[PDB]
């Protein structure tokens, strides 16, 4: 009950909806949490974790990322912003990644997906990096159901905070890895209305935004404020209204109001 508390709390009852926040600073290594152990429907958030989990297969297999990947016209799901650039060609996996990271393609994550083997590789990756609580289910796009209740594809902001922090800032990549995964965050293109939009204009940020049935609006950030050590947050909401709107605006609202405590 933390003054932040209060705050995010009136902000998730002013929403309507279902706030789920949790703050890591590393500089002292102190967290905020709200709602930080309820479940929430990841979305495309998830899509860091199978990125990262491609980029560990790297650290062996040296020139994956530079492995062409064909895209069939039977590849293509519901949201394909680049791979429908290059079905009948083909794309790497770094290429791949790219897409799924700063686009959302939704056929790039699949090709992620089917490299580990399935969601349940994924699921792996995360138990290999000490993540209990991430589960992934099902490919794109049923993953995004985000129906209230179902325990597929999701996991706690506090589980994702840890993740991102050491996939970006820590060791569970190799340096090259983690460089890289750094660059793709950094070049996201579809976060600038989320956590981006409450932070203060000098603080560098990579981050993955997700979004899916019930209004859920998501966003997971590494952020970098100026003569500071980083941050990870995660800011997760989720509505009673399987066609509720996007609610950018309360993952901006969350991260201000965190920026300010």
């Amino acid at each position: 009950t933390s003054a932040v508390q209060q705050k995010l709390a009136a902000l998730e009852k002013s929403s309507g909806g279902r706030l789920g926040v949790a703050l890591i600073d590393t500089a002292d290594n102190t967290q905020v949490l709200y709602r930080g152990d309820e479940r929430f429907p990841m979305c495309s958030t998830s899509k860091v974790m199978a990125a990262a989990a491609v980029l560990k297969q790297s650290e062996t297999q040296k020139q994956l990322l530079n492995q062409p990947v064909e895209i069939k016209p039977a590849d293509l799901v519901n949201w394909n912003p680049i791979a429908e650039k290059h079905v009948n060609g083909t794309m790497t996996l770094a290429e791949l990644s790219a897409a799924a990271l700063q686009y959302s393609d939704n056929t790039a994550m699949n090709k992620l997906i089917a490299q580990l083997g399935g969601p349940g590789g994924v699921t792996a990756f995360a138990r290999a990096i000490g993540d209990e609580t991430f589960r992934l289910d099902r490919t794109e796009p049923t993953l995004n159901t985000a129906i209230p209740g179902d325990p597929r594809d999701t996991t706690t902001p506090r589980a994702m905070a840890q993740t991102l922090r050491q996939l970006t800032l820590g060791h569970a990549l190799g340096e090259t890895q983690r460089a890289q995964l750094v660059t793709w965050l950094k070049g996201n293109t579809t976060g600038a209305a989320s956590i981006r939009a409450g932070l203060p204009t000098s603080w560098t940020v990579g981050d993955k935004t997700g979004s899916g049935d019930y209004g859920t609006t998501n966003d997971i950030a590494v952020i970098w404020p100026q003569g500071r050590a980083p941050l990870v947050l995660v800011t997760y909401f989720t509505q009673p209204q399987q066609n509720a709107e996007s609610r950018r605006d309360v993952l901006a609202s969350a991260a201000r109001i965190i920026a300010e405590g």
